[PDB]
């Protein structure tokens, strides 16, 4: 089997994507982001806090003949964001992009905290990391990804995120027209639960190619490209004016600059990162001070690439047995 979904921006600025997912019979259908940094699928539902909820759709596990309650299981998630949620878990029939799980853990949000009620256009998470990190307890449950993965024509899915435009989430198969060149695979840690893997380097714009190993994640579920200190640094040193501000929580930068392009080493490949792509908008409205899409992640203690980065490419995230990451130039 194959699935494929499109996945659409939230915003005008990229802040985050969210795909149409199928749950329960009749389908309820919820917009989900697709997180491959995190591995629980989440919905606000009928049994969240009333006050919780602000123009989400929820999922109403009463109304849908295939639902059954998980006895006994409950989750609870923290974000790198400081965001969380939790609640009680049902087993249902969710379908992505024409790509079909029974049984699939669907885990009922009965609290979210603040930052989730207030984006009214996300409905929940698809988590697309190792099913290490779910957090149904007393017995940890699969990711979509994962039930699925036996049925699929091969172990894969890949994210094709646009840049201020609609994309895709394929799964099961590799769509050779999505993207130019070859596709470069570089080998994954799974230890942390992540699509952990290394970088080879970056350049600044029109720069030479550092040649130095940065190991970290493919997250669609995070916005930034958050890097080491001295790469950040190295970045906005070429943008006049810009500099790190404590009070907003990050590199600003004027918003009348040109952002020079990054790019980052895969194996002997290169991904690039258009300027443009580094433009996160006003730090408030009206403001002339612009926040930037690359950011230090010396506060985190694990680097992340984010949207930014991931949707400069098409990226191919092969669950094999030996999991592997592939990315292509687009």
């Amino acid at each position: 089997s194959t699935g494929s979904a499109t996945t659409t921006p939230i915003d005008s600025l990229d802040d985050a994507y969210i795909t149409p997912v199928q749950i329960g019979t009749p389908a309820q259908t919820l917009n989900l982001d697709f997180d491959t940094g995190s591995s629980d699928l989440w919905v606000f539902s009928s049994e969240t806090t009333a006050s919780e909820v602000d123009g989400q759709t929820i999922y109403t596990p009463s109304k849908s003949t295939t639902a059954k309650l998980l006895s006994g299981a409950t989750w609870s998630i923290s974000y790198g964001d400081g965001s969380s949620s939790s609640g009680d878990v049902y087993t249902d029939t969710v379908s992505v992009g024409g790509l079909t799980v029974t049984g699939q853990a669907v885990e009922s949000a009965k609290k979210v905290s603040s930052s989730f009620t207030e984006d009214s256009t996300i409905d929940g998470l698809l988590g697309l990391a190792f099913s290490t990190l779910n957090t149904v307890s007393p017995t940890q449950q699969k990711t979509f990804f994962d039930n699925a993965k036996a049925s699929l024509d091969s172990p894969v899915f890949t994210a094709d995120l646009g840049y201020h435009a609609p994309g895709t989430y394929n799964f099961g198969f590799i769509d050779t027209t999505a993207y130019t060149g070859s596709i470069t695979y570089t080998a994954v840690s799974t230890k942390q639960g992540f699509w952990e893997w290394t970088s080879t380097g970056y350049a600044v714009g029109s720069g030479t190619f550092k040649s130095t190993s940065i190991d970290g994640i493919a997250d669609t579920g995070t916005t930034l490209l958050y890097l080491p200190a001295t790469v950040v640094s190295a970045y906005w040193a070429q943008v006049s004016g810009a500099k790190s501000s404590s009070s907003v929580g990050g590199y600003v930068f004027p918003c009348s600059a040109t952002l020079p392009s990054f790019t980052f080493g895969v194996g002997s490949a290169r991904i690039v990162i258009p300027g443009d792509y580094i433009d996160f908008g006003p730090i408030s409205t009206g403001s002339s001070s612009c926040f930037g899409g690359i950011q230090s992640s010396a506060g985190i203690g694990i680097n992340i690439f984010g949207d930014v980065a991931l949707k400069a490419a098409f990226v191919v995230f092969n669950g094999a047995t030996t999991p592997t990451l592939g990315f292509a130039s687009k």
